[PDB]
This record gives structure tokens, sequence and C-alpha cells, in this order.
């Protein structure tokens, strides 16, 4: 069928993350457990971060949004 | 590495054919709301209330998915 399951963020990068380390970015759904972002890194990994925060809004504007 | 998990965050309507599912996994239960998922003969993943009576018995019924 198609309802999906959707990745949430459950946890959050503590350590900030180096901008050079990374790819771009999407946004975790509003329904989500926790509002999330997730970083693209360039290897694929992706890492969860919690958006309410200065380092990590850095990354939002800087970095280019996950065209998937 | 906080890698995102999935989470069941809307639950199937109407039942699922059991022929038509292969396996069931239970999602993180740090995730919001206490959903299962199952396994199409495609591999199509789908979402399901376990407090249903239609979703427990093909929690029974069929093998739990190999993480």
């Amino acid at each position: 069928s198609w309802h999906r399951p959707d990745k949430c963020c459950l946890g959050y990068q503590k350590r900030p993350l180096p901008q050079v380390l990374l790819s771009s970015w999407y946004p975790t759904s509003q329904l989500c457990s926790k509002p999330g972002v997730i970083f693209l890194t360039k290897r694929g990994r992706q890492v969860c971060a919690d958006k309410s925060k200065d380092w990590v809004k850095k990354l939002m504007q800087q970095l280019p949004v996950t065209a998937r």
C-alpha cells in the first residue's frame, strides 16, 4: 500500500558538525515526534540535528536543501 | 552518528491481506506513535496500528522482520 514510514529524528547530533563535511540537508515531516532536520554528509551519512540551536540554523542557511 | 529513525506517522486504514504480507517489524520504541510496519511480497513498507484486532493477528501469524 501507500502509507509509507517516515524518517524522524529521535536523537540529535551533540558536537556541532563542521560545514566541510556536509553536502546538503532536508527537514523532517511536521508530524515527527520532534522537530528535526537531517544533514547529508558527503558519504551519504545522514545525521539528525536539533534545529532550535544557533549552529544548526547556520548550516540550514549555508547548505542547500536535499533535492530528494 | 545520530541517524534518523523510521517512525509511523500515519496508520493504514483498512486491514491488509496476509498473503500480500511477508513480515512485520516494530518501529523504534522512542517513536511518538506505537505502530508496526509490514513487508509486502513486493517489498513495500506499510504502517499499522498495533492497537487494532486485525494488525495483532497479522503479527502473531507473520514472522518478525530481520532488522
